[PDB]
């Protein structure tokens, strides 16, 4: 089905726990997938306004490793609770990806996690202003934007409301897509 061969497919990219033990300041990310209406989506946060870093801007559900974390998919968990509502027994937490390097101290490490058909995000609005989902084939043909740098604009056609995803954030969402969608039958 769907969701078998979606999870089978992100399986073959799983690095593990490899990366983990490093002496980084340490952050996670949860890219958290919904099945709607046959297909698979992206769900994603649009930071408060209030926020130090990064006011406004479109990214996934994240944040620092905390000392009650047993390993860097708890901090996803803990996270995405804290942030969107998501309870533990509502995400398959499926396998880690490639983790990020930026600023010469710091590891980002992505996690994809299966998102049960009955969630609904409560977004704690001193954290987060607005959450959202994209269909996971837009990242294939997406409209582009040069800021010179490349820029994602996607229009929400329930509400004609557009966002921008740029960085690291459009980077992990497009290669979540090949991963999932690459060499299909119709
Ligand atoms: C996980 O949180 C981060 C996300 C990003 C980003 O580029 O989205 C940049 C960061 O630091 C520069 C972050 O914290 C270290």
């Amino acid at each position: 089905s769907m969701l078998d061969d979606a999870k089978a497919r992100l399986r073959k990219y799983d690095i593990g726990g490899k990366y983990s033990h490093l002496p980084y300041n340490k952050y996670s990310v949860l890219l958290p997938l919904v099945a709607k209406e046959g297909k698979l989506h992206l769900l994603f946060t649009v930071r408060s306004e209030k926020l130090r870093r990064a006011p406004g801007e479109v990214c996934f559900p994240g944040g620092k490793r905390d000392p009650t974390d047993m390993d860097d998919a708890a901090t996803a968990l803990r996270e995405a609770q804290e942030e969107v509502g998501l309870r533990p027994h509502q995400v398959e937490v499926v396998c880690c990806l490639v983790p990020c390097l930026i600023d010469t101290d710091t590891l980002i490490t992505p996690f994809v996690g299966l998102i049960d058909h009955n969630f609904q995000a409560q977004p704690n609005p001193a954290e987060v202003k607005d959450v959202f989902l994209v269909p996971l084939a837009y990242f294939l043909h997406p409209q582009v934007h040069d800021q010179i740098n490349h820029i994602f604009e996607y229009t929400n056609p329930e509400d004609g409301v557009t966002y921008q995803i740029k960085g690291m954030t459009a980077n992990l969402a497009v290669l979540v897509a090949f991963i999932i969608l690459e060499k299909k039958p119709t």
